[PDB]
Parts: C-alpha cells; structure tokens; sequence
C-alpha cells in the first residue's frame, strides 16, 4: 500500500537512506539495493577522493547524533561508474539517486556537466548545505549565490535535479527561497540537512565529543524533527506543484514517517536511525507505517498525503 | 559557592527565569523575587497592552515545548512603574532585568528613551528575536537592520543594555554578528531565544497542536540544548571580554547548567523547565550544580568558567 510516484518514476515504497549514511562504498550501496528500501542515494561526492575530517567525527547521542564527517567520499568517478554499470543490469525498479557536493560553484558545474554528458538516467541531488567543511559556509543560506548557481545550472542541465537544503527558521526565508526555486524546472527539494553547528559536551571530561572544528557538528535525529516537519510543510504550501518534496529529519518510527507524509513529503530519507540500526530498519518502519494506515482505514498514501489540518 | 559578578553587580547565584516564563504580572514577579533565583527578568513588553495570539498557543512536549504566545503583556508603563517602585524598597540585592520587544525600530527607540529618562537603574534586555508575531520577521537575522538600530540606540542610551538573540547555525554568521556587536558598549548578549518556526503534530488527530500561524511556533527545551551551547560558545570566543553572556536554552538539571558555564555563559536563564516546574526549580537546580562542583572539587564558578576543552 506504500506504492509511490515521484519524478515520474514508480517506487515500491517512499523510503530511502539519507545521503551520507550507509552509502560510501559499492558494498554499502549493494546492501541498500538488497534491503527493503524503496530507493537509495549515494554519499555526496567531490571531484577528488576525500579522507574527510579527523576522528572522532561522529557520535551517537541519546536523542540523535552529531557529526562533522568533512565529506569523506571515494570521488565522483567512482560513483558515476557504479551507477552506469548498474543501469545496464535492470535488476532494480526505479532510478538510483546520485548526490554531489562540490566545494565551489565551479566544481558543482563541472560535475553536473559530466552527469549531463553521460548516459546516467537516474536522479541527481545537488547538496547546497554541507555544514561540516572548515572555511566553507552553507551556500543555501546565501540567497543571491544560490539563485546565480541555479540559473547557470539550468542553462545546460536537462536531467532530473533536486536540491538538498539546510533548515530555515523564519517564514520570510521560506518565502524568498520558494520564489527563487519556483522559477526553475527543478524536480524536487529535500528538507532538511542536519541542523548546522550544534555542540555536545561530555560533562565528566569537560570537553567536546568530536575532534573537528572545536567540537561543532551537524545535529540529526529526534532533536530535529520539529524543524524538519516545519521545513517540509512550509515548502509544500509555497512551491509550485511540479516540484515534489523529499522529507528528511528525525524519522525513526512509522509514526514519524506518517507525520512527514501528512505535511506533504513524497519520498522519505532516514539518516541517524539507519546509521544506528542498519538496513533492517526499512523492514521495521514499513510495517509500522502500514499498521498506522490500517488502523485509520487508509489503503494508499494518497488518502492523507499533505492533509495536515490546522486548528 | 555560586556567587557571580555580572554587569558589575553581584548576584547570589547565576540563575534567572527566561523572559516570558513566570513574569507576566506583578504577582508572578513577586513569586520570582521570593524564590531562590539569583535575579529575574520581566516579560518582553510593547508600548501598549497586548492580548497575544489565540489559544491554544503553548503546549508541553515530551522533549520541550512549542509556543506562539504573540507577545501578550501588560504594557511598557505597567512594568516600568513596578520596577521603579521596587527600586525604592531595597529588599533585593542585584538589579532587576527589564525586557522590551517593540514591533518596530521606532517603538524600541521610544521605549529605550523612556527608560533612559527614568530613574531605572536596573538592566535592559532588547529582544531582537521574537519569532511568534505574524508578519514580523526576526530583526536579528537581518544584519544590516540590526547594526542600524544599535547605532541609533547608542547615540543616547547610556544605561546597561543586553540583546536577546535568535540561534545562528553557520560560523560565518557568528563572525558577522560578533563584529557588529563588538563595536558597541553592550553589557551582554543572551543566547538563545527559541528555535523559530518548528512544527509539532498530533498524529491521531492529524493536525497541528497550536492555533496561531497554522501551527508554527518557537521550540524550547531539550530539543535545543546542542544549538544553545554552540551559540554561547561561539560568541564567547568572538566577543570582546567586556561583553558578557547569558546562556539560555535547554537547561533543566545542574548538569545542563554546568555545560553552559563551561562554554562561557555567566548568568543562566530557565524557560521551559520553569514553566513546567514552577519557581521551586531554582532550589533544585542550585543543589544539583553545587553537587557537581563538590564532586569535582570546585569551590567557585571561576574554577571552570569558559574552560571547555577541545580534543
Ligand atoms: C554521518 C552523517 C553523514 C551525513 N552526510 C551527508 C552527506 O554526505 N550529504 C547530505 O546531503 N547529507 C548528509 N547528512 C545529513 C543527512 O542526509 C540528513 O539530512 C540528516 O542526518 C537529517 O536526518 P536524520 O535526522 O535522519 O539524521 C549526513 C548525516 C549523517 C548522520
Ligand atoms: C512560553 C514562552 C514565552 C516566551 N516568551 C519570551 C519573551 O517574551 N521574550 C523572550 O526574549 N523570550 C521568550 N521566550 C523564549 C525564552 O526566554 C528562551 O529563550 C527559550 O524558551 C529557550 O529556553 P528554554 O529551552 O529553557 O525554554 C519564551 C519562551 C516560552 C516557553
Ligand atoms: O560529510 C559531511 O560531513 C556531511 C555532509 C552534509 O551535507 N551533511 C552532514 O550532516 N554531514
Ligand atoms: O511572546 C512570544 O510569543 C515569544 C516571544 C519571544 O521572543 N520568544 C518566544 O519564544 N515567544
């Protein structure tokens, strides 16, 4: 009953891994292909292979997680060859998602041009919100820079493209962003990336828990659900219907999934919870969501999608 | 052992209520004066009395709270008369804090001029981050507007002034803000106000839980501690030492208090937890902090203040 239509493709269910979790190597990706996930996405890549930030750079917290990975990835070519090889073997229904996070506008355009030139027929996600690279601010918090990049990208990119956005906290920002985004033939927006630059402390040791950037890292998990839902909902009511939404943030039970769909998300990505539980999470959460739908007498996501009621 | 020096005043301990919680009427304020709080602050006021947003506008959540009060307050004059009367009866060691949140720059300057002209000898907090008034964005997210207001305020205001700031999530924003703030004779900065425009959902009813703004409201409590600590720490390492810091956000145990002090906060404000527990919380949290200090062999806050270690 979780059949979903997104970017003109049909998926068995709306669940995916969030970029960066369980998708670094071909082995990780194969494990995702073998799981019950409806679709999957690669780790955000750069032109060059990156080792990332020094350890420890990820810590499981009682209410979520904190990380400052620093974009460790095997390089753009590694991921491109893998998705191209995978396209030939039609052993999967639905396109694969490819995430890119260039350190500069130039690097992003270069990767997008290569994707445009290749035979890749999947979906591309442009990450405009990595908050863990020292000296690099989040592009998506600079509205003018974001619009300029997108204008240039759409002068040549014709394949499906979505953007991974950082969370916004003021309604006017949603208004400004929606207006910038609505002028482009974007396939989707994915809200949200981790809440940037939080801090977690070990009181006994009187120190931070991660090595990079003096302990400042992205926050994910239960801590961010209220912000994640707000972002999905705020964009759902402002974006032209042609642009769909992927909801990411604080999803760990079928109920969390239900809340994102009610707000208007079409596909759902699981980060922190997947990192803690492994690919078996997809099996569990699908059962939990179906159970919720059964109790309410819903037979398809279209029955309640985007139908959040106001008081 | 919690004796504190802030804005050249001595306080018995660093604890205060956060503006907006338990400080709406004279009766609330008298209860704060009677508690173990080291100091207290009034509800942010406007020139005219305001009823606020429609109910329900505040909900206790398992991990914090969500609210869209809409600045309900008894008006500037009501609070001014009360603090002035209170100044005459020296039945309290340490100044009282007065919070103002004008709906426009003009309204703020008007209130500040009245405070400047009066005999008020306490501390003023300028709220530049109310996220619950429909149609009014947060002034502190507009750097240019914030600097212009402060330039004008300091051409006449000579009494102690602090600013209540919204949380920031990109290091460059801390850099830009610290540079704007460092040019003024500010007494302090208070980080942080609630995380703006989050959303909480009742899955059974399939609706939002607060009436104003379609359910979007400020988030406080456990959800926001990582962001609160990051904001206190980021400003502590960038502001000139003359400007002290009040840490607000996610404080509910002595340990939470300890973490804020370790980051560099001097005074501490309790919002959500005080709203849930009542003024008795001060008595509890003071004992908890002292216990932590005892176990570590600390006899004063100066022993570990701002001493958070990096890895
Ligand atoms: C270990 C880790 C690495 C991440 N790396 C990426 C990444 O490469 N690209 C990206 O767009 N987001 C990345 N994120 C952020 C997520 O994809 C997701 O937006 C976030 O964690 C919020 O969801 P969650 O609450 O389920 O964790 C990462 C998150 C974590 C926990
Ligand atoms: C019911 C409520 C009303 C609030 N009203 C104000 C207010 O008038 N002025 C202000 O500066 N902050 C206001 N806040 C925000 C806080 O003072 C504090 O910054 C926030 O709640 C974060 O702290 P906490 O995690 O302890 O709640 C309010 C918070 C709540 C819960
Ligand atoms: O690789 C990382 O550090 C990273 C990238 C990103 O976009 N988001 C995140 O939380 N981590
Ligand atoms: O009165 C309110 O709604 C209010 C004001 C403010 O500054 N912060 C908050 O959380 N609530």
């Amino acid at each position: 009953m979780l059949n979903t239509t997104f970017a003109n493709a049909k998926f068995a269910n709306p669940f995916m891994n969030a970029s960066g979790v369980h998708c670094m190597t071909i082995e990780d990706l194969e494990e995702l292909k073998a799981s019950q996930a409806g679709a999957y996405i690669t780790k955000s890549s750069t032109l060059e292979k990156r080792e990332g930030n020094p350890l420890p750079r990820y810590v499981d917290l009682e209410l979520g997680s904190i990380n400052s990975m620093g974009l460790p990835n095997l390089g753009f070519d590694y991921y491109l060859d893998y998705v191209l090889k995978n396209q030939k073997e039609n052993a999967q229904e639905g396109p694969i998602f490819f995430s890119i996070a260039g350190m500069s506008a130039a690097e992003n355009i270069a990767m997008l041009k290569k994707i445009q030139e290749s035979d890749f027929s999947g979906i591309t996600e442009l990450n405009l919100s990595c908050p863990n690279v020292p000296g690099k601010p989040q592009l998506a918090y600079d509205f003018e820079a974001t619009e300029k990049l997108l204008k240039e990208v759409f002068t040549f990119f014709t394949k499906p493209l979505g953007v991974k956005l950082p969370p916004y906290f003021d309604l006017v920002h949603f208004d400004i962003m929606a207006e910038i985004l609505n002028q482009f033939p974007l396939t989707y927006v994915n809200s949200v990336n981790s809440i940037g630059n939080g801090l977690f402390i070990d009181p006994e040791a009187e120190s931070v828990v991660i090595k990079p950037k003096d302990g400042f890292g992205g926050i994910g998990g239960a801590y961010i659900k209220p912000t994640a839902l707000a972002n999905v909902r705020a964009f759902y009511t402002r974006l032209k219907p042609e642009i769909q939404i992927i909801g990411t943030g604080g999803i760990e039970t079928g109920q969390d999934a239900f809340e994102h769909l009610l707000c208007g998300a079409t596909m759902l990505q699981i980060g922190t919870a997947l990192h803690k539980e492994g690919p078996a999470i997809f099996d569990r959460i699908i059962k939990e969501l179906e159970e919720i739908m059964n109790q309410k007498g819903y037979q398809s996501i279209a029955d309640f999608h985007g139908k959040l009621k106001s008081l």
